[PDB]
């Protein structure tokens, strides 16, 4: 038993991290087979960054302007191209540590592991959720761009995030591995705001089940609610709507605990309307929304 | 920026995880050079577990009663011995993925990453701390014994924990890699109680320094204290007393902020005496105690 924020083991991804240098800019890249993926703003000077015309800037580069380092070994760049905000450097060497992998675009509310990397060297791993406003609350320092987020399923790594940006509020923005930003962000050097964020309701409910499985039950009550009446209250509090698909994916946790999904919704509605009254759930003073139902099932079954 | 519970990248440890089976019992082992380390209760039947005579049980075992597997690949066992609560199996293959490593015995308050493994297969990685009562608030399911906790310092893995048991309250107990339990626990199938837990004072102070570094400093006051007066008050609030080593490891944070250690102690003491008065620190109403001063230095520099 027990419940922790848990990331996927990172070794399959660690074997793919390299360092990419262009000019005086150094960031991380992802080496799969014979291609290195990295943020295209590596080609920018600080002047370019303000309003970069990326196609022009890239045409002016040669293969030799890119220095790729895997460990102590320089990889020779024999081609380059651009897919949206991601630069692809073809190298003359295939990565022997390439795992089975896919590039996927995740949905808001879904979680993934982030391998934070500096100068091509992995430094830490932690778990994140894509927020409804398409930011992530990460932990990143200068030189972290090109760090990736991923999930692992059997032996296949699904890469879903590459890091590009920190907003003035301190949350983070990035792209999928096809180079498309999550959210309304652009890779230029400007202060950018996100839309108003909301709370991931199906995740809060999954975490309330995790708390029950681990013996926290002070927040339960004898009541049930309708799904529509629950959603009226949830929206009032800036929570995302709960769909019937969400009710279904919570099925295994309802089964395990014997607590119907709409019974647990009546508890969540009482917590929104009354607060926690100085108490905690799983050691948290706040309702936690970055565990999906699958995360909880994986950990508690 | 951003401030998160972060685990170390787990690849170096993943390359060392194997499974060890004796009879029908399978747990995890750690394969370093040509030795596999694992919990000695793998040799027990359920009848043995209530009051095992490990010396006598081991004398009756031979090398050929132990099945060690890397994946489905058997490693032949060619010697065996017991060191306290850890079994050491010498195998005929030196692990080519052995990292530089050390075995260390950590102090209460120190944090580490846990790689949760089942049948020798890594499932997840998370960060936790050793509590003052020598338990960890981990996350483990059946078959997790032998999972290890570790820190990584440059390219060197310091192994500090091997998982052995879950107490009735749902917290976890285990050994260092020399087989010595943290705390007064024994590897038999009995209900064992941990001492009343306390708050890790050096870690709370590290987190207050993190708050100051980030501009959240309303709690700083114009007082100081002696170390002994602070320790005496700390104990009255179920906080651990500070050691000289705690004062030393807070030094870099003291220097960076300009706030003397004992001045920060006086600030914490006022917080404990008076409460938060409806204010928060780093967005939280609760004082965090599972970030060490090293963790803060890593994420705030
Ligand atoms: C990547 N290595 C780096 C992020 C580092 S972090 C702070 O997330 O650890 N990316 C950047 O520095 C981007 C580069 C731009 C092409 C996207 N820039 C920003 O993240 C950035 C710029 C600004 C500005 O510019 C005026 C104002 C406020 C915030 C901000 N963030
Ligand atoms: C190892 N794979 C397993 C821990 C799995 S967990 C629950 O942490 O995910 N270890 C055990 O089951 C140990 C084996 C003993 C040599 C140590 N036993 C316990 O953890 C254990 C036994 C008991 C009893 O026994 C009556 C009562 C209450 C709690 C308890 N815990």
């Amino acid at each position: 038993s027990g419940f922790r924020k848990m990331a996927f083991p990172s070794g399959k991804v660690e074997g793919c991290m390299v360092q990419v240098t262009c000019g005086t800019t150094t960031l991380n890249g992802l080496w799969l087979d014979d291609v290195v993926y990295c943020p295209r703003h590596v080609i920018c000077t600080s002047e370019d960054m303000l309003n970069p015309n990326y196609e022009d800037l890239l045409i002016r580069k040669s293969n030799h302007n890119f220095l790729v380092q895997a460990g102590n070994v320089q990889l020779r760049v024999i081609g380059h191209s651009m897919q949206n905000c991601v630069l692809k450097l073809k190298v003359d060497t295939a990565n022997p540590k390439t795992p089975k992998y896919k590039f996927v675009r995740i949905q808001p509310g879904q979680t993934f592991s982030v391998l934070a990397c500096y100068n091509g060297s992995p430094s830490g791993v932690y778990q994140c959720a894509m927020r409804p406003n398409f930011t992530i609350k990460g932990s990143f320092l200068n030189g972290s761009c090109g760090s990736v987020g991923f999930n692992i399923d059997y032996d296949c790594v699904s890469f879903c995030y590459m890091h590009h940006m920190e907003l003035p509020t301190g949350v983070h923005a990035g792209t999928d591995l096809e180079g498309n930003f999550y959210g309304p962000f652009v890779d230029r050097q400007t202060a950018q705001a996100a839309g108003t964020d909301t709370t991931i309701t199906v995740n809060v409910l999954a975490w309330l089940y995790a708390a029950v499985i681990n013996g926290d039950r002070w927040f339960l009550n004898r009541f049930t609610t309708t799904l529509n009446d629950f959603n009226l209250v949830a929206m009032k509090y800036n929570y995302e709507p709960l769909t019937q698909d969400h009710v279904d994916i919570l099925g295994p946790l309802s089964a395990q605990t014997g607590i119907a999904v709409l019974d647990m919704c009546a508890s969540l509605k009482e917590l929104l309307q009354n607060g926690m009254n100085g108490r905690t759930i799983l050691g948290s003073a706040l309702l936690e929304d970055e565990f999906t139902p699958f995360d909880v099932v994986r950990q508690c079954s």
